């Protein structure tokens, strides 16, 4: 009976999900690796590891004290809630005997706060009270299981680059020129023969350009070897995998994904919306989705463009002793003249207007968003799934189980990689390095303690690169928000931050949107037509796309030799969200990259498993990233 | 280790399913019990079983061959992909041998299908060329099993009501009586007291009116037996749990659901948007969701006002010939003068715009939507949950689980009842009955075909109801489009309908809506506080709500004397779609509550499957439709 | 061989425990539901839930602080001891951060508490140190499995009535009318064409006679509506179930389960005793029990009449914070002239010397002392059972079986309840209840909080039963020990209370004592010959039964047309003790009756799986209290 496949199917596939091999985790081992001097003694320093949240020392900016972060891991390793709770959090005071936890400066009987901070903004945050301190953010949600796809712990992401590499020394440097060309318009961003590249309307202060960029990241090298140059022979077999080509205008901070090198940066599902239901009223290039018989604007809340968060060691020390600063942003008001709340609202025009449409993405909202706009075009599903072509011959007739699926793997991707953040890599936030760099060159820290940064510094020195990040920084110290801190005139060498509180409150490597958009992408590309040629349309022979205003006021169309297919595009938006957060400076690539790889196994583990629900007994093709397709 | 406790938590998951108690599937055994007479015989007429897709006579109107309903129902209880393409379907002749299966009229060899459809819409639809013909939809779903989730015969729905039962009768009679109040203002659905009611800006010739309409439910009765005014003891167990009290200006039309019959008919939900994205550009009365940082437009496409389909045998016919008339409709052109695409698309004014809403709804949409409101507003979820309240005090800190949630319960609802309408119940739609009404005043059918139909027309012509429908459909038959049928100046007694296609081709009993809805809902109740009083705002000490303006262009706010709840726009929000479907005339009141109630119970089934991966033991508070609260 | 039966008898009766249907735990969802204002928001006011023990603010009297609350829950929920000892604990000061744990005022380091309590009374409690802080009892008792019996969460009792609810109204009015009539005499409970009824020979001021407490009970109304007066049609299923008829003398105060209402309130086994063993020097009116040689004296200790605790504001609030006053009661003192320490010790006279006897009660004492009066007496057991009838005929012939049993039934009993009372339903006690009412009329707490309590008191009002309870706590006010609190003149509403420190410190819904009684008497009925008419002994034709004395220094006999049965006075006894809290004014009639239905099913669980270890294959008939008995 039914009652008796019901509970087997259900048994055979958790049976199918313990029978697939169960990888072993391994790490740089940087952890424990990396030294500071204590009294008669070295003890590990955990300057290549997340610590924010933790106490960080007032005056030098390092961590506090190692007993704070031994007992940090032991929370999240023992899992439990107790030994957690123990762990000091934000501002302290060092202990009077040596080995002992640090004193937590903050408490529930602290109403005003404004003391505690040294920087202008928290001290005046909530509204002169005094900035709240935020704690860590799922950290026991990597130790929950799930009744479909593969476990938190059955698949693993190979380990993380180390501050002694040189594919590390990319990875920052691509990061920071990222802050400095976060105002760019997005045409410049492809190659010109495609189409006029135009420049952001407002005029912003800028210390680097494309072409310089594009210089730094083929010429900074560590032992005389730049990432990209160096042939497979000297790389492993991870590296081999994640390695890049030289560095072109067209390939620019784009994603290694089948299709992203392809057409313009910005993906077509981020800007054009579905045709207006019934009787077109307007046409694609409106940028309204058809959510059913409603819309979806595609227009992003502009953030007041040049507006940096961080840029000072005060307001970057706070943030990093966990001051919570979400909100501070300004966002540009409407003109009262122009429809549909413009300026305010606008189509995203600068990587600044990507990293604010990531800064409140909904899990799956991208790729939701790109669902509809398929649904609505009328894309053809896979050929291999049931009830497809007429309804006369067949006498049969889907997108509600589709819709479902993009949601129910973003819940899996989660898990599966905040047990990578936490439980296995603990990586260190890239404006975190951001801090390591700047107190190097002001020669902070205890004896030999910021040694390995050493040999990073001096590439992104000999580049020139940290010259312009000190000069931009100083434009933004002069703004009167940071002006009164200590550090203004102190030539700070910190990776200006878009967010005021900048990365969240957990480990950088295995980035939450990068899993999430690796698993949603990958259902989608199984359910419809991989290859199908968008039919956007025809301009003068040549396929055509779409592209912001330098106003973002419409879309700016470009046309393309060949037309642009539902999988690059798919794999596009997947690495838009992804980069999206290295934009904002909160992610490497690398974070990209290994989390979507392991985005796709965590989405194909669930198919497999619900394959044994359905008795038609077909096959879905999955266009994977790394080359072929896979049957299932 | 976790690779064994991980196959176990999902084994344990399919034994607690195993372990539920399943029960036994009722029908009201009408399928066999109303016969018709043939040569030398009596057999099973199905004139109480949806038929909508199988050979019609085109004369009669009645179902053509009855062989055919027996090989229809063989291919769904076999569950064979080749019994069930033998089935006819479309317009078809009769056998020359009695018994044996209706031959096809259409089949791949006919481009121009024009000559077979009866109606003149049909004949022109597909662009001269003529109507295609569309099969059933999801027939195999019903027997397709899940990793998560009760299974679709783990749980039933009591059954249907009869053609000869009075219940029926009031709720056919309420259908008929929302079709004929299909362009009425929502403002009128309610109670004076609460503030000022509108008429609808577009003046529409109106045969019943809301003060007529309350008295023929009230009114109409079958053996001298009013639906509301029986009391317990004469109805079943079943009927009594689905008995409604006396009809009432403010719970007319309003789902018995807590919070239903507060405030205004139309849910907060379907029209508030959240406060604009950092500093407040607008207010929650502009009716822009929190989609993250894009938005979602609460404004739906205006389908025409006063254009009713299906008013006379021609058209009414070839719809359940299987004519495939999807997006025939015509809806309203936008003013250049006015922004934001109006009246083109416009807030939710008449229940013609929500049927327009859930015409082409996405499964989750109105709930999913539901959730970002919530969300974007601070809403507090269900303090039973884990890290909650303040960060410093716990040290932890989801949304993201919620978010899935609701999508992953709407497809595990689609495959419960998809067995109830095909394998269990196989009711007919309220448009097909619609038909016999009318079939039964033309005498049409062989002998006493019709007969239990009779009792039914006599309490609708005895209200005086049926009178107004007539009145009501010669004017509609006016329209060109229609004019040319013969049958236009019949006086056609057919139920109107708002789509051109009508119903969907799935049986009525279990509405895939209302599922989707009782289960979707369920699921956000449980994890919001349920209780939790919305802070829409406070006018003249009296509690704020809105409601829409009589041409559409913005929310005319409504005071009430206690503020509305979660919990009650939640439910509101559940019964407006699940109506909504009501409205355009596709399901009967029974569809809505039954279905709902089934739509929980798979929800519930999820939540206590998922209970076993969290290893907190924590307590999550759902509050049921049917008063007290369940603790998972 | 046995070793193998013996480990499958077990393994066997492990199944069939595992076979048994396990419900799902349903409540009033009340504990969420009704809400107060804090800043900017709207949070549960948890008005309707038990919180005795938390921080209740000392000018209001309200719960202090919801986080303290949802601390408390968690505790229960996740099941941790840590967690637990984390919720703050009596009288506390609110935090300076909103949302934060509140700061408990006592600790260890407190050798002198007199400052922290209002009340003169707590102040000089602990012999003028001051009154002790009481923790809550057996929190952890719910989550404790048994060898034999049904498991805690194998079993569920249906939901509590609410605040809005008519039935709520009549069983707190019935609770109020109790207190005022805790002094009158035992033969007034009861039809006056029995015999002579006397007056309590202590004369005490009396606000509520009998006569006026019936028509309270009649008429007091909500919407027009009285709980005996209301129809089945408009009542659920469950109310149906445990809805009672119009009050009577006879029946007023009396369970609704066979017998109850047949003879006097006072069931036999609690003032009989065994005739004196060999020769009779003594009759059974004597009231000495055969406690084998030595006997058992039905005599209880004389609490001082007219002496109620909790009158005032300032004693309610202090053991609503968990004040520990338990055995500050006084009792009277012995005459010297008189035998067997009188009146120190007398015959159960009044409601009062029930409330004492319950007061100490042990756990089966009630129901171990009914099996020994039977069995000195020489009653027939049920007579499926083994070795019964002659000793020759048979060559065969248990007491020992049964007397374990009653015993054994108890402790399964507790572990049942003590989920329901926290895990599930965390009801209010009738004397917290008891000050809402007066909070209410003292027009306490913020905004809208109490309004939910607003529609109760109106009846109570409207009835004129508060008018009486302010008239009669003035009188006790003017007793020296609460006459110097503030509130003294303040008309006060509080439900007096009959120990100093009231209710236990565990929620109201599921009572121990009645969850024990209805188990350990269904064991009796089971065993014994459930129908067996007592034959106490007949006097001019009609058969006797006994009462006290006005003084209660014996006896007095009451003659009945027809005999007492051992079920009748077995079903009344488990009535008398579970009624014996109501008394106190510690629980509701439902709380007697549903803990009593759960009771029988725990009792009847372990029968049928002790049922496995005898070969010989009998059946045991078990009378129920809802009608028909069940065979073993």
């Amino acid at each position: 009976t039914r009652r008796q496949q019901a509970q087997n199917i259900r048994n055979n596939a958790a049976e199918l999900a313990a029978n697939r091999p169960h990888p072993q985790h391994i790490n740089n081992k940087e952890e424990y690796e990396y030294r500071r001097p204590k009294k008669d003694g070295n003890e590990p320093s955990h300057i290549a590891n997340f610590t924010k949240g933790l106490p960080h020392d007032e005056h030098t900016g390092l961590l506090l004290n190692s007993a704070d972060y031994d007992q940090f891991v032991l929370g999240i390793q023992s899992g439990d809630t107790t030994d957690f709770a123990r762990t000091p959090l934000g501002p302290a005071e060092l202990p009077k005997v040596h080995g002992c936890l640090s004193k937590q400066k903050i408490d529930c009987d602290d109403d005003h706060r404004s003391g505690f901070w040294k920087s202008q903004i928290a001290q005046g945050a909530a509204g002169g009270d005094g900035a709240k301190l935020r704690a860590w953010e799922s950290a026991g949600a990597g130790l929950v299981f799930d009744l479909e796809g593969p476990d938190a712990q059955a698949v693993t992401m190979p380990p993380a680059p180390r501050l002694e590499s040189p594919e590390l020394t990319s990875e920052i440097a691509e990061v920071y020129s990222q802050a400095l060309l976060r105002d760019i318009h997005f045409s410049q961003l492809r190659d010109p023969g495609l189409g006029d590249q135009v420049n952001a309307c407002d005029s912003c202060p800028t210390q680097l350009s494309i072409y310089e960029a594009i210089d730094i990241l083929n010429t900074v090298q560590i032992e005389g070897q730049n990432w990209f140059s160096a042939n497979c022979c000297d790389l492993t077999d991870d590296e081999q995998a994640r390695q890049r080509p030289l560095v072109t205008r067209q390939n620019i901070f784009r994603g290694i994904a089948p299709g992203d090198d392809v057409g313009p940066y910005l993906s077509q599902f981020l800007l054009i919306g579905n045709n207006a239901l019934g009787g077109g009223v307007f046409g694609q290039e409106a940028g309204h989705i058809g959510y059913g018989a409603i819309r979806i604007d595609q227009r992003v809340r502009k953030a007041t463009p040049c507006k940096d968060f961080m840029t000072n060691f005060e307001t970057w020390l706070d943030v990093q002793n966990g001051a919570d600063l979400r909100g501070l942003e300004t966002y540009v008001d409407a003109d009262p003249g122009k429809c549909r709340e413009f300026p305010a609202y606008r189509v995203i025009t600068t990587p600044r207007d990507l990293a604010t449409y990531v800064h409140y993405d909904a899990l799956y909202e991208a790729y939701l968003n790109a669902c509809l706009i398929l649904l609505g075009m009328g894309a053809p599903f896979d050929p291999g799934i049931p009830f497809q072509k007429p309804d006369v011959e067949d006498k049969q007739q889907g997108g509600p189980q589709i819709l479902t699926l993009v949601c129910e793997a973003a819940t899996r991707g989660l898990k599966a990689v905040d047990f990578q953040k936490f439980n296995v890599h603990r990586r260190l936030r890239p404006e975190a390095l951001g801090g390591l760099v700047d107190r190097y060159k002001h020669g902070k820290g205890a004896g030999d303690e910021l040694k390995p940064v050493a040999a990073l510094v001096e590439a992104l020195e000999n580049v020139g690169l940290l010259s312009k990040v000190v000069a931009h920084n100083q434009l933004q110290n002069q703004n009167l928000d940071r002006s009164g801190d200590p550090s203004s005139a102190g030539d700070n060498y910190f990776l200006p931050m878009a967010f005021p509180e900048g990365s969240p409150m957990h480990p950088s490597y295995g980035a939450g949107h990068a899993t999430v958009a690796g698993a949603c992408v990958t259902m989608l590309k199984a359910f419809f037509d991989h290859g199908w040629q968008l039919n956007l349309g025809m301009a003068n022979g040549k396929y055509i796309s779409y592209e912001p205003n330098q106003d973002g006021s419409s879309l700016q169309q470009v046309l393309l030799d060949c037309p642009l297919t539902v999988e690059g595009e798919l794999n596009k938006i997947a690495a838009n969200i992804s980069i999206g957060r290295d934009w904002a400076g909160v992610h490497y690539f690398t974070d990209y990259i290994e989390s979507l790889r392991l985005g796709e196994k965590i989405a194909i583990g669930i198919l497999e498993e619900q394959k044994l629900t359905y008795g038609e007994n077909f096959t879905m093709t999955v266009p994977l990233y790394d080359g072929g397709s896979i049957q299932i």
